[PDB]
């Protein structure tokens, strides 16, 4: 179990915290000499730099658009002189991919893994009431044995160049708000809820952990402040009656509210009343069927590449409430902490998805994912280290996520190999570690390549539900072939059904490249009216099928890949442009939702 | 009466036929002395050029595309000695816009007028069993006194400049298949045909006109070549027993015989296919063969990428998909008379055709699509250039109606497009144009034209000599668009609420609506000038048409984006198209399709 607390920071009399987001200082180090050159102490020749942001969409030039290896960061704040006394924390929302993190000359603290927190304790080193310095040496490399995967190529000059074995740019930097934060010296570290319906009542089950042994008091206020329930102990039931819950696309939000006492200690949160249960084909939430409609999505916007700002969040959010989606996957990484919470107020669903995406080896990999080509890819030695990161990021995601109403399933990989015992013994650690992080124990899933096929797949057995990422009529049978995919779709499906294995399914890939207004009557890969025409029969097959309880088409917008001869300028899947404005075919998942 | 036949060319026994399309030798004359410098028998310096096609889009210069003013064509072609005692004709589809025709250095005639046949007898002086020559000197500027209207400038360094008063390109040249003809010495020049319907039966009523005084009998056959009626007389009344009607998207075709008999003997024979059908208004309605019919479709253009009014039988075959898929029945051939082969083939497939004169730009303004609406009168037909105005838009329409009155799929002649109505002027000019074209149609079929939002219900004076009444309408798009879309709805209500309260009884015919939209500019909300915004704009045009019982037809505008003469309003041409240029549809192609597969 971790050392830091994953918590998002709050402010009232107990806790603190100030920003330190703004302009930053930059600088590369493609020698890698800045530890040995006293870097750690202030940069030696930097430029200013945003964050939060990516860096690379910045600059007009290659070689530093496509960096790769070693570089930092560094900023200057002011402490109030008031947080003496109170342990200090750096939080990172993220830094990606690799990170040490220096603060006033020392080593804090370095973190792998670069789409989660990262938590570093300078309460020995900051010097409250003066000017303090933090300085971050980062390196955005890919390798196999960290996620997401790849490898590295050197080049002639020696400079490096990220090759990756997945399908999306190598944005880097720190990408998500940084904030410095002052907690008391016993404090809350984690807590964790769980819910039962007793008919129109509800048991919201607790417990929390405490850097200390003085009691513990867990209150739970309604929308409007009022009390509804109070139980002291770490460990508890809360009894609310009337209860009002968490519905899909109607959201109440209780506040939970842990004290610890004499007061030491508040920590606060928005909470939603709701179960999440597979009974036999059918997702249950809150009792009741529930149909999965909406995208795969990306953290990806022009110039602020995986940079979050709020502004993406809301009008990413009004056009899936205009598609009469539901419901989006965070892949392939989990998201900043800020769209958990907006998806808790708007009452979409949510499919946590850790990093693991590039676990075959191969550097156009979507093309590759029905090749029908094994890789190798769990025999190899470094695949003990792997297995540590997988787990660790999963813990990680899933302790930070895991008392939002909105996130009612984990996804623990994307397209992997899965038809040798190799990779069994390999999911079945992963499994086996995430249902002990997650107290409410919610449905574990993964997607699912064509390669995967159902007479071969060793790990279909470890899922909940089952997710099928599935590109007939496009890398498969496509164009004048388009009649010949439906058939061998509906031949797959056939076989799947046939194994009467009594789980849902839900396709979490589906789509194909659309140039907006590329239009040709007749309709050709790459036009506005190939999209329709594609969507429109998958639909026909997804509804031919009791056990199909979801579709997530790919994707909601399009987004940067590595360029490359099959990438034009991208990804071009989306059903909105990279702007956030819908093609042709967003019509047609607006009236089928409805 | 015309001095020569539009009957279009044909190839048996007694009248032969031979192309001249290829590339012809061409040369700019900026100075304007190639008369005077013998280019009549030659040109000095030319290049070659494309015919059929339009010049400007050929070049990589400005001053080449942009060119106004004389240019001259020549070819040379080889006459079969065979061609002795016969009587010989040159046959430009269309000269653009007026010419003067030379053959082995000999002035044959002259022609005003660029989108209608020129005839050119060369008889004495062609030399059969030899290498021949022409030679045509052509003018594309632009005046007051021809059609369409525009008027020229002087650059500073002497270069002319075309500045129109419509909305198209100034595309000039041999836009059209060009022949060399042999015709007997005794030949049919013209005929006519009328229908009256007999039940099972039917009556064509028919004249024909002759160069001598042989007599004349004609057949008539039906698809499968059998003969159904004949009758002796240059007047005539053919009986067709169990008549196959000519129907809308649902043609039969008879062809038609007439001969020129020498006792046993034939001296000349024409064919031309037609199609039994009646048309008529009958208080709001537009009756074909006796029931009501609903027009659905299209204004167009005669243009394409390169080509620009340049004919290709390809324009057509796809430019006739696109229509069939979209599930129209109709389209007006704005603004000028097109190839005679797009009659031809409307014929087969059953499309409507409003048939346009080319009387545009009768409005002193070269932003005339802004100023459709503005308010503003500009005087146009109290000039003194007027009186050779109307002598030259009515030999246009004598043209247009005696080339193209024998097409089943022509139902009606547009004589104007957004002219000055508000004033009596205006009155007279239109009252003459109407009584002459009244004088050569010989089935006394509807006549018409489309008025601009300026001529106003209570000012207008030239809506009483129509049939019925088009209209050209652009509220939500140069009128009240965007945001007050709302209010150009009302305002359009109302405006039709006001023709309505004037009781008039007869039918009206939406012309022209649309909005510029680029193709693949996606906008949510919509805006003016995105995909989104055309399909609730006509959405919202179906509404108030939907609200009117005289309202029988709606061709919208434009089949397909075309080019115009560039300025801050024109992204390379006008985007009202629902289809692009290179003809594949927007998203409002579909609103069309759906909209006409369910009316009637
Ligand atoms: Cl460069
Ligand atoms: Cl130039």
């Amino acid at each position: 179990m971790l050392e830091y607390s994953e918590l998002y920071p709050i402010q009232n009399g107990h806790r603190m915290m100030q920003s330190l987001d703004g302009m930053w200082k930059f600088q590369f180090d493609p020698e890698e000499i800045g530890e040995k050159s006293g870097w750690e102490n202030g940069l030696p020749a930097p430029v200013s730099m945003p964050v939060p942001s990516s860096f690379a969409d910045f600059f007009t030039d290659h070689k530093e658009r496509d960096y790769c290896g070693d570089f930092w960061y560094e900023t200057e704040f002011y402490l109030p002189a008031e947080w003496r006394n109170k342990k200090i924390w750096l939080r990172f929302g993220s830094i990606t991919h690799r990170g040490t993190v220096y603060c006033n000359g020392m080593e804090i603290t370095s973190h792998e893994g670069g789409f989660l927190p990262v938590l570093a304790d300078i309460s020995t080193v900051a010097k409250p009431g003066q000017v303090n310095q933090v300085v971050v040496k980062i390196n955005n490399e890919l390798n196999e044995t960290s996620l997401p995967c790849g490898a590295t190529k050197i080049l002639n000059n020696g400079r490096k160049l990220a090759k990756p074995y997945f399908d999306f740019f190598n944005y880097s930097g720190l990408q998500r708000s940084v904030w410095v934060i002052a907690l008391p010296e016993e404090s809350v570290k984690d807590y964790s809820v769980d819910y039962e319906l007793c008919g129109t009542d509800a048991l919201v089950k607790y417990e929390v952990v405490t850097t200390g042994e003085h009691p513990v008091i867990v209150r739970l206020l309604d929308a409007e402040g009022e009390l509804v329930a109070e139980t002291e102990g770490k460990e508890g039931i809360l009894q609310v009656a009337n209860a009002h819950l968490w519905e899909v696309r109607n959201a109440y939000l209780y506040q939970i509210v842990i004290l610890i006492t004499d007061v030491l200690d508040e920590y606060r949160e928005k909470i939603g009343i709701r179960t999440v249960r597979i009974e036999g084909t059918q997702i249950l939430l809150n009792d009741r069927p529930v149909y999965l409609k909406g995208f795969g999505k990306h953290e990806d916007f022009s110039i602020l590449g995986r940079g979050f700002h709020w502004g993406i969040v809301k009008r990413d959010f009004e056009c899936l409430k205009w598609t009469n989606a539901n419901c989006f996957r965070t892949s392939h990484y989990p998201y900043a902490e800020e769209w958990y919470q907006f998806a808790d107020e708007e009452g979409f669903l949510i499919i946590d998805e850790v990093p693991a995406v590039g676990m075959m080896r191969s550097t156009r990999n979507f093309v590759a994912a029905g090749s029908g080509n094994y890789t190798y890819f769990f025999e190899a030695l470094t695949v003990p280290e792997l297995l540590k990161s997988h787990i660790a990021d999963t813990e990680e995601m899933i302790t930070r996520d895991k008392n939002h109403p909105s996130v009612i399933a984990w996804s623990l990989f994307n397209e992997p190999e899965t038809i040798t015992d190799y990779a069994y013994e390999y999911f079945k650690e992963v499994f086996a570690a995430a249902e002990t992080y997650d107290f409410q124990s919610r449905p574990m899933t993964g997607a699912f390549e064509k390669n995967s096929k159902p007479e071969l797949c060793k790990c279909y057995p470890l899922c909940d539900f089952i997710c099928l990422n599935r590109y007939y009529g496009w890398y498969i049978s496509g164009g004048p072939e388009i009649e010949e995919a439906e058939e061998l779709f509906r031949d797959e499906m056939d076989r799947w059904k046939a194994k009467e294995l009594n789980v849902p399914f839900v396709f979490t890939e589906f789509g194909t490249d659309t140039m907006a207004g590329l239009h040709k009557l007749p309709s050709i890969m790459w036009s506005e009216e190939y999209q329709k025409e594609y969507l429109e029969m998958n639909f026909r097959v997804f509804d031919s099928y009791e056990f199909v309880q979801g579709e997530l088409a790919w994707n909601f917008a399009d987004f940067q890949t590595t360029e490359g001869i099959m990438r034009v300028d991208g990804n071009h899947k989306g059903v909105f442009t990279r702007d956030r404005q819908p093609k042709a075919a967003a019509v047609v998942f607006k009236d089928r939702w409805e």
